[PDB]
């Protein structure tokens, strides 16, 4: 087992000093740092670093075949390398992978170092997975199971994105039966009465006859799925040959809310979430008993499973451009409270397409729908490496930020470079994006639950290198913004005018190089494992919490403000306020929150004082698309994840700027530039002066207080 020592660690700590943000070490602490009960205190950065980067290293499966003794230490140098690059915050993977990688939750849960996933909505086999229903065999079609697969996943902290494209919903049988549902919890259980206000009965009041199903659910995650599998599979012929109408689900076993749980540093839901989940979804369906099910029933219960989820305290669903109803159900006001508001709805479309009059109304409405060209996903990796037939044809979807084009049940498999900051750490780009390839293409090696999952990694294993911290990077190395200008010019097809934007040529250089060096990285390492070339190796996400640990503005986005006061919200008992109060921040009661406390961290963005400098308000709706058109072009082989901002007066140009880039954007997001005014604003802009004298308040180190509390205060965390 590959590992870093602790003399390399205290090296690299002496040598290395991390690029925090100004919001940087709070938001590690709170957020990536596990509690150590043996220690009797949370991870330092060094520590989460260093199993981390163990946790990746020990995945290359040449590690599995008696390792040679050059071949270990190889391996442990590229691992020493990659801890210096991650310290130092350079470049860093998932906020998923900080907070699990090298766990023994990981090492004993599936999946769990992918975060975002894709399915299908039609009926399909369980396949040999590790869940599969009782009266399911193997290859048999079930129409639970691409709901069993985004519960699956969203139980386990990632995202989904599904499709409901007419195409599939067409593929869901008649619902053939009604079921009668009962849910039981005996009085016994300390989630007795809670689950009697949600529905479910006691032991005593309990219909039951011969003829009816019952299950007793295991207190786990598959219990979960396995009922609600269970209950949809019933309403249908093909899977309930018995035509048995009655279903009781028992669930006294289910632990209590805030019972411990592992794999989360939260806890449990009780079963209350699950009873109203499964009651609503069998109104859904038995709703339509001898009718056809549409999209918006299929998004409404993949819906209300994001719900039961997100429980007390995650989707995209894609459907047909010119299916209404579904175009419409989030903006159902009472449905919309009630559980559309779990996913975003995007249609999918293809460069012929040109209805964008309804889609702009909509957008200018709320910001949905989003777009997705399946087309030019399935036949582009970057768009200036030009048409390729089928290049990526088993594309059905993305994730929920939309940066990966997705096969059915696919990962997404990120890692995140922060250009700027690895070369001001002292780092060569090119071997940045190297080491970042093999870590991604060593989560493709982890274990997985699903076998059509398991199936296409092993023929695509799709990597997604990412780069965030964009604007940054240009316009320091460059002066000014990618998109120079805008040059007169009219459209490939109906010759209509247009305003094309002109790129600073720097720029493609710089990225085109990146580009093809994770490719060379991808194809060599390839070789040596002898497996699959990635199919795909770049996007970009504006990874927000990860961006705040080193500072950096987010994937492609620019910043809010050239000099702002950033206010964090914290829970009035959190260890850190102490700490943050001795340190100079200013503090205030958070308004908007019960017992929350509000501290002021004033933060200067790279290049304020730059003439070239834009702030996202101030950033025109044509340089936003043009500058995604950049990247999708020269950069990204899979999709580039933005929210595009506009104000009102630009709404005019929403319709417009989505037909001119019908050729080059792979999926799209905007919303109106909202804002209004916030009387106690997360991100309140300040100018220079005021900037410079709020900082010289802080003249304290907030980590090294918090150690030095901690000691000598017992019990602080």
């Amino acid at each position: 087992e590959i590992s870093l020592s602790a003399e390399f660690i205290d090296r690299v700590k002496a040598s290395v000093k991390p690029h925090w943000g100004k919001l940087g070490w709070v938001t590690y602490k709170r957020t990536y740092a596990r509690w150590l009960p043996e220690k009797g205190r949370s991870e330092n950065w060094d520590e989460t670093v260093k199993r981390v980067v163990e946790g990746n290293i020990n995945l290359d499966p040449r590690l599995q075949d008696s390792p040679s003794l050059e071949l270990k230490q190889s391996l442990t140098e590229e691992a020493e390398r990659l801890y210096k690059l991650i310290y130092g915050l350079g470049a860093t993977p998932s906020g998923r992978n900080l907070w699990i990688s090298g766990t023994d939750y990981q090492r004993r849960t599936g999946d769990s170092l992918n975060n975002c996933w894709f399915v299908a909505i039609r009926p399909q086999k369980y396949g040999d997975s590790k869940i599969v229903p009782s009266y399911l065999g193997k290859q048999e079609k079930a129409v639970s199971m691409p709901f069993s697969f985004l519960f699956d996943e969203l139980m386990k902290g990632g995202g989904v994105g599904f499709s409901v494209a007419r195409s599939n919903i067409s593929q869901i049988p008649r619902v053939d039966f009604a079921i009668d549902l009962q849910l039981v919890v005996d009085e016994t259980s300390e989630s007795y009465d809670a689950s009697v206000k949600v529905g479910a009965v006691g032991k005593n009041e309990l219909v039951q006859d011969a003829d009816s199903i019952y299950y007793r659910l295991p207190d786990t995650r598959e219990g979960w799925v396995l009922a609600n599998a269970l209950l949809i599979d019933l309403h249908f012929a093909q899977t309930n040959p018995d035509r048995k109408q009655k279903l009781i689900l028992d669930l006294s076993d289910i632990r209590p809310y805030g019972a411990e749980i592992h794999g989360f540093g939260g806890t449990a839901s009780g079963p209350m979430p699950l009873i109203s989940m499964l009651l609503d979804v069998n109104e859904v369906l038995n709703n339509k008993a001898g009718g056809r099910l549409t999209a918006v029933d299929a998004a409404d219960i993949c819906n209300l499973i994001g719900k039961a989820v997100v429980a007390g305290n995650a989707e995209l669903a894609l459907g047909s451009n010119d299916d209404q109803d579904f175009i419409s159900m989030k903006q159902d006001q009472e449905k919309l409270m009630h559980h559309r508001w779990a996913s975003n709805n995007s249609v999918a479309v293809d460069s012929a397409f040109s209805g964008y009059q309804p889609i702009a109304a909509g957008i200018r409405e709320n910001g949905e729908p989003g777009i997705v060209n399946l087309d030019l996903s399935k036949n582009y990796g970057r768009i200036v490496d030009g048409y390729q037939a089928g290049i990526d044809g088993d594309v059905e979807g993305t994730n929920p930020c939309g940066e990966i084009s997705l096969a059915n049940g696919e990962p997404c498999n990120l890692f995140e470079v922060f250009p700027l900051i690895a070369e001001e750490q002292g780092w060569d780009l090119q071997e940045v994006f190297a080491l970042a390839a093999r870590y991604a293409k060593r989560v493709t090696f982890s274990p997985y639950d699903w076998e059509i999952s398991r199936e296409i990694i092993q023929k695509n294993r799709r990597i997604g290198i990412s780069m965030s911290g964009i604007q940054d990077w240009l316009l320091t190395r460059l002066g000014n913004r990618v998109v120079t200008g805008f040059k007169d010019d009219f459209d490939p097809e109906t010759h209509e005018a247009i305003k094309v934007p002109v790129y600073d040529k720097r720029a493609i250089k710089m990225v085109d190089q990146l580009y093809k060096a994770v490719v060379k990285a991808d194809q060599d390492y390839s070789k040596t494992l002898g497996c699959n070339e990635s199919i795909k190796h770049t996007t970009v996400k504006p990874s927000g919490t990860v961006a705040k640990l080193a500072g950096a503005s987010e994937g492609m986005h620019f910043h809010y403000g050239a000099y702002l006061i950033q206010r964090i919200r914290f829970q009035d008992s959190d260890p850190l306020l102490p700490a943050l109060k001795a340190c100079g921040y200013r503090t205030e009661a958070d308004i908007y929150t019960e017992n929350t406390t509000c501290v002021e961290f004033p933060i200067k963005a790279v290049g304020a004082d730059n003439p070239n400098f834009a702030s996202a308000g101030t950033v025109s709706i044509a340089e936003q698309f043009a500058t995604q058109a950049f990247l999708q072009t020269y950069w990204s082989d899979n999709a580039v994840s933005c929210t595009i901002t506009f104000q009102d007066s630009e709404g005019d140009q929403v319709e417009s700027l989505l037909r001119q880039y019908r050729f080059i954007t792979k999926s799209t997001s905007l919303l109106p530039y909202f804002g209004g005014s916030l009387q106690q604003a997360p991100k309140e802009p300040i100018d220079k002066e005021t900037y410079e004298k709020r900082s010289q308040e802080i003249t304290g180190n907030v980590e090294e207080v918090f150690s030095q509390l901690n000691s000598d205060v017992k019990d602080l965390e």
